[PDB]
């Protein structure tokens, strides 16, 4: 499912990301735009053979099981495929674990490079929230 910006900001807010670990909603919406284009089915394969999955591009090296990242973990204890659903619940629950891991939103490279330090509230202006 490909969300629009405000649709996804609403959903995200509804699953409790606004100010989660101190990260205001716009951080999350920014991250998702640049990670996945707001597409829940996005998948990308990394150089180590792991893969990133879903609207927040969560990686199999550590967070989910895909059966083809040898040596890896499944800390979210989910198939990676659950991160591809039209319902964002499993991606959000897993994103909450990740952001609580030590490095905050720096886990998301696109966040660091494109969202961190910017006026992220732009991303939720004009949304019904
Ligand atoms: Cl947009
Ligand atoms: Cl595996
Ligand atoms: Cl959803
Ligand atoms: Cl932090
Ligand atoms: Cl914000
Ligand atoms: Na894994």
């Amino acid at each position: 499912k490909v969300f629009g910006r405000c649709e996804l900001a609403a959903a995200m807010k509804r699953h409790g990301l606004d100010n989660y670990r101190g990260y205001s909603l716009g951080n999350w919406v920014c991250a998702a735009k640049f990670e996945s284009n707001f597409n829940t089915q996005a998948t990308n394969r990394n150089t180590d053979g792991s893969t990133d999955y879903g609207i927040l591009q969560i990686n199999s090296r550590w967070w989910c099981n895909d059966g083809r990242t040898p040596g890896s973990r499944n800390l979210c204890n989910i198939p990676c495929s659950a991160l591809l659903s039209s319902d964002i619940t499993a991606s959000v629950n897993c994103a909450k674990k990740i952001v609580s891991d030590g490095n905050g939103m720096n886990a998301w490279v696109a966040w660091r490079n494109r969202c961190k330090g910017t006026d992220v509230q732009a991303w939720i202006r004009g949304c019904r929230l």
